[PDB]
């Protein structure tokens, strides 16, 4: 029925491949996973999703120990491939992608879902350059019956993880996703990641906490988006800006063209 044409990327459990229909020539993205409690969780979350800034999930087929997850093929590819190394991208394009990222994250948080691994590799683009949050393999429920549950599991990607995840036994889900969006914004505006990890043993992170914004990547960033990044990349998650307040930010609301 299908045929694995090209590899689109690889995760912890399974691989994502470009599948072209043997009859219709319809090209889709298929996540092929071998072997359980996590794929049942992932399928459950994928069926809950319905938003313009979240990848479309078609369905799932099981073949013994093999699990197939059918998803929307994003023709524009990844946000990662739009970032020019050491440069980034034009500020109006970065603003628009950030507005769309916030829209997708507000939606997820609104249904009580935390993504837990936001990065340019899983932010995909459709034919009209609309951003779509993909890869729900680490996603979990942080709110149910209007009651918040604290996270305790270590997961994500070190340059994108919030510092409380490395320090605290339990932490709130929403500030962790806000933090990763901040690193994505830095990547879009500088074409460079600021640190290997947000720990005191990492010089670049110590430099940021000491406000050495005359250093890269910060010196490449204009004063307005840099003021926003100062509010996002705050060590104490209880003092960190929330998405309702990000929506009131000067740069977030700055009219930009071309
Ligand atoms: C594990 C990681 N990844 C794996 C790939 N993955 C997906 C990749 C997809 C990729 C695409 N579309 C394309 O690649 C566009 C460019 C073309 C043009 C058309 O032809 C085909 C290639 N569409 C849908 C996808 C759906 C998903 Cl879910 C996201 C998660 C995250 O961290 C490291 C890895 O990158």
């Amino acid at each position: 029925d299908w045929d694995l044409v090209q590899t689109l990327g690889e995760g912890a459990y399974g691989e994502v491949q470009l599948a072209v229909n043997r009859v219709t020539e319809e090209a889709v993205a298929v996540k092929i996973v071998d072997m359980p409690e996590n794929i049942k969780k992932e399928i459950c979350i994928l069926k809950m999703l319905n938003h313009e800034n979240v990848i479309k999930f078609y369905g799932h087929r099981r073949e013994g120990n093999i699990q197939y997850l059918f998803m929307e093929l994003a023709s524009g590819g990844s946000l990662f491939d739009r970032i020019e190394p050491d440069i980034g991208m034009p500020e109006p394009d970065a603003q628009r992608f950030f507005h769309q990222l916030m829209a997708g994250v507000v939606y997820l948080h609104g249904i009580g879902i935390t993504h837990r691994d936001i990065k340019p590799h899983n932010l995909l683009l459709d034919e009209r350059d609309n951003l779509k949050i993909a890869d729900y393999s680490l996603a979990t429920v942080f709110r149910y019956n209007n009651r918040e549950r604290l996270l305790n599991k270590m997961c994500g990607t070190l340059p994108y993880v919030a510092p409380e995840l490395l320090k605290r036994r339990e932490f709130h889900a929403e500030p962790v996703d806000v933090w990763s969006c901040g690193i994505v914004l830095t990547a879009m505006l500088a074409g460079e990641l600021p640190w290997d990890q947000p720990s005191d043993s990492c010089q670049e992170y110590s430099d940021w906490k000491e406000k050495k914004t005359y250093l890269n990547p910060w010196k490449k960033i204009d004063s307005a988006p840099l003021a926003l990044l100062h509010k996002i990349l705050v060590e104490n998650p209880s003092a960190r800006i929330t998405i309702p307040d990000i929506k009131k930010d000067r740069w977030y609301n700055k009219p930009l063209k071309k």
